[PDB]
């Protein structure tokens, strides 16, 4: 499945530090809309793995749901 | 009481507010972010190795300004 999160991300620099994180996980393809600020992600993690990831940085997350 | 300074490479509003929401998390501690100047004060007892990975978690790149 592609999960799909809402993640308040403002500039480039929020968008490079989602993808550090997305990266320090591993094991995960994903996709980056900045002025749409949602992310969505392929992986063999749980949502919930995910979602902890995501919420670590200190940004406003939220589920949107699966493709 | 030990006075720590970081450099985070915050580049928007929002990357300062995420860090505000790391160190909220974390606790006990007290601080000042320069946003212009990409640099992060903390008073805190916890040590500096506590600090320098709670910084991390934003997925920003952060380095030790010293004491
Ligand atoms: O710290 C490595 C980590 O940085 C990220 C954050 O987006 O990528 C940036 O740094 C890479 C250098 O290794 C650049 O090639 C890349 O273009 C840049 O966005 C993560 O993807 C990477 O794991
Ligand atoms: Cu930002």
């Amino acid at each position: 499945p592609k999960h799909e999160f809402s993640v308040d991300m403002t500039c480039g620099g929020c968008a490079e530090a989602v993808s550090r994180v997305l990266n320090k996980l591993g094991g995960v393809k994903y996709d980056i809309d900045l002025p749409n600020k949602k992310v969505c992600i392929e992986s063999e993690h749980s949502m919930d793995t995910l979602l902890a990831t995501l919420k670590k940085t200190g940004k406003t997350v939220s589920y949107l749901g699966l493709e």
